[PDB]
């Protein structure tokens, strides 16, 4: 009668599931960085496609779902809500294989310089990817304000790095391919934040059937026209 339950807890649980895979797939794709391993960068860059698959099972079992228990109320917020972070999952996924591929082209070359910036901007995303995937596991309106003021301390460290790296490019020609490689991956990293601030914002909305959204450190109701 209510076996609409176990199927919308399932559901759910896949896409948790497909969560914590980009959440390894995230930490991989800096470690094949950090660690110069060839080899775990192909494995990223190979775990992308199993995530284009995740996407189309998730897809499918919300229609099923959708098509058998046309839901109303809390279990379709949780559906709906479902299919839109299994997007942000795939687009994270893709963001990681540009980082692995990244990793791959700086490889050819020796090391250009000490890593910091990018290694705590990875930190701090991955704490706001956990943090996102646990809200939508079970939302906290109150603390899932928090993710916003995490993403400040990214972009923060981008504008930082991003001057770093312009000098570098600018101090001599053979720095420019590395420093352009390094700052396209922190640039990855960033919308990779981006990507987990909306997955708190969607399950905000799965609860509240009202859109909320991020204003640098403020969680706000959409405040617009
Ligand atoms: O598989 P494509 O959406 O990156
Ligand atoms: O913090 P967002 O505007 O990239
Ligand atoms: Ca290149
Ligand atoms: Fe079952
Ligand atoms: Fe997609
Ligand atoms: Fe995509
Ligand atoms: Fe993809
Ligand atoms: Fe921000
Ligand atoms: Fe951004
Ligand atoms: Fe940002
Ligand atoms: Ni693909």
């Amino acid at each position: 009668n209510r076996l609409l339950n176990e199927k919308v807890e399932e559901f759910k649980k896949g896409v948790l599931k497909a969560g914590w895979f980009i959440e390894k797939m995230f930490r991989n794709s800096i470690s094949s960085l950090v660690e110069r391993n060839e080899s775990l960068a192909r494995e990223v860059i190979a775990d992308e496609e199993v995530v284009d698959q995740m996407e189309v099972e998730i897809q499918e079992k919300a229609m099923e779902v959708l098509g058998l228990f046309s839901p109303i109320g809390k279990p379709l917020l949780t559906v709906t809500a479902g299919i839109r972070v299994a997007e942000l999952i795939e687009n994270i996924a893709d963001k990681c294989h540009d980082i692995a591929k990244n990793v791959l082209e700086l490889m050819e070359e020796p090391p250009l310089k000490p890593l910091e910036d990018i290694p705590a901007m990875a930190n701090q995303t991955s704490e706001m990817l956990k943090f996102a995937l646990r809200m939508f596991a079970d939302v906290n309106v109150e603390k899932s304000f928090e993710v916003c003021r995490m993403d400040s301390k990214v972009d923060d460290l981008y504008e930082k790095v991003r001057e770093e790296l312009l000098l570098y490019m600018m101090e001599s020609p053979k720095y420019v391919k590395r420093a352009l490689l390094l700052l396209e991956i922190a640039g990855n990293i960033e919308i990779i934040a981006d990507y987990a601030t909306n997955i708190v914002e969607v399950s905000v909305y799965m609860v509240q059937g009202e859109a909320y959204k991020c204003y640098h450190d403020e969680l706000l109701l959409f405040k617009k026209s």
